[PDB]
C-alpha cells in the first residue's frame, strides 16, 4: 500500500507471507480438508483444511 505493506493490527487476518494466509478455501489435499462435509448445518468444527492455519503464526492481531 502507500503506506507500505506493514500491519498495525491483524483484524482476523493471516499473515500475508505464508502459503495458508494466501489460500482460502480447503486446499483439498489435507486428511482432514477432505472430511469437509459440505451440507454443514452448524456453526464451528474445528474439522478444517490445516492450510488455512498459518505456517508460521505471526498475525496475532
Amino acid at each position: 500500500g502507500p503506506l507500505g505493506s506493514e500491519q498495525r493490527m491483524f483484524k482476523r487476518v493471516g499473515c500475508g507471507e505464508c502459503a495458508a494466509c494466501q489460500v482460502t478455501e480447503d486446499c483439498g489435499a489435507c486428511s482432514t480438508c477432505l472430511l469437509q462435509l459440505p451440507h454443514d448445518v452448524a456453526s464451528g468444527l474445528f474439522c478444517k483444511c490445516e492450510r488455512r492455519r498459518c505456517l508460521r503464526i505471526v498475525e496475532r492481531s
